[PDB]
């Protein structure tokens, strides 16, 4: 779940403010996206957006209506450590990984105020 993605989030990044950092950040960060990935922040987003395409056409994931962000997961953090609890059945633990793998990328990706709130239709 989202709620849960920026919660991750803060985990891996401390004094981070998810939402406001990371949505509508280069062309993928936010809702959807297209053109060539602007740095390697926004092609954590690029491959988040692939893991949440995959997770849909799962078959483990065939009772799950809604967009990935609605699903629901469990997840647990230490030290900044993000760990997807093996109590989570099999889309869950998917979704928790695409989730956990992005915040890990957010990480360790730099961050370049420049493009944030970049124009999409003109860069992207
Ligand atoms: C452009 C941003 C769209 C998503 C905004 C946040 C939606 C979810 O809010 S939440 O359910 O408390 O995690
Ligand atoms: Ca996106
Ligand atoms: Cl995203």
């Amino acid at each position: 779940a989202l709620w849960q993605f920026r919660s991750m989030i803060k985990c891996a990044i401390p004094g981070s403010h998810p939402l406001m950092d990371f949505n509508n950040y280069g062309c993928y960060c936010g809702l959807g996206g297209s053109g060539t990935p602007v740095d390697e922040l926004d092609r954590c987003c690029e491959t988040h957006d692939n893991c949440y395409r995959d997770a849909k056409n799962l078959d483990s994931c065939k009772f799950l209506v809604d967009n990935p962000y609605t699903e629901s997961y469990s997840y647990s953090c230490s030290n900044t450590e993000i760990t997807c609890n093996s109590k989570n059945n099999a889309c869950e633990a998917f979704i928790c990984n695409c989730d956990r793998n992005a915040a890990i990328c957010f990480s360790k990706a730099p961050y370049n105020k420049e493009h944030k709130n970049l124009d999409t239709k003109k860069y992207c």
